[PDB]
């Protein structure tokens, strides 16, 4: 029978491919969830396993966990369980706006961030203080962001016309508008900031710890 027995991979980094694979699956599940929010459809765990993480089912807690967190913080969407393994997706703080009219990425998350920034400067925040905080998270005046669009139009026009905000000549400054006061409160925005800052952070597992879920 005798043949050629001499000796993976050729050589490729399986460990770092793994954390990238998980991180891409966080991105992918997040976009999937946004679609489910747009469709006003419920979402089941089973659906998520079958349709998005068929090949990493046991990582569900971590991939779903981080995708949820991104929905909350970036998009202002809360992934609410029903209690089951079904979940509905609704805007944070009960806000009625998401900016889908852009029929893709909700802008609730950035509204919430601008409302919190004013809530923290007290009764009003200056134009400059709003641009600084938007800057720290990569949103700049006159620069069309992919997820949020052009922000000056967004702050100064859309959100003024929608009455979430007021923008006036005092330097310039922003204040909550009647809709913002109607739909939410300073107390609720600040408690939300507080709950987000205090959240249990999720670590990506190593290849070893992930093998230890079976």
């Amino acid at each position: 029978s005798g043949v050629d027995l001499g000796t993976y991979f050729q050589s490729m980094d399986a460990e770092s491919l793994f954390r990238e694979a998980l991180s891409n699956k966080v991105d992918e599940l997040a976009h999937f969830l946004l679609r489910k929010y747009r469709a006003k459809e419920l979402v089941t765990k089973a659906e998520m396993l079958e349709r998005v993480i068929k090949n990493y089912k046991r990582c569900f807690p971590v991939i779903f966990g981080k995708a949820s967190e991104s929905l909350k913080m970036i998009f202002g969407i809360d992934v609410k369980e029903v209690d089951s393994n079904t979940y509905t997706l609704v805007t944070c703080l009960g806000l009625s706006y998401d900016g889908l009219l852009n029929q893709i990425f909700p802008k609730t998350g950035l509204l919430i961030i601008v409302l919190g920034t004013i809530a923290m400067e007290g009764d009003s925040a200056s134009e400059e203080e709003i641009w600084e905080e938007l800057g720290v998270m990569g949103v700049y005046d006159g620069r069309e962001h992919t997820v949020y669009g052009e922000p000056r139009k967004l702050l100064t026009q859309d959100w003024v016309q929608e009455n979430y905000l007021e923008y006036r000549q005092v330097r310039y400054e922003f204040l909550w508008g009647p809709r913002a006061l109607a739909e939410t409160s300073y107390v609720k925005v600040l408690e939300h900031v507080v709950r987000v800052n205090a959240r249990v952070r999720i670590a990506y597992p190593s290849l070893r710890e992930a093998a230890l879920l079976e």
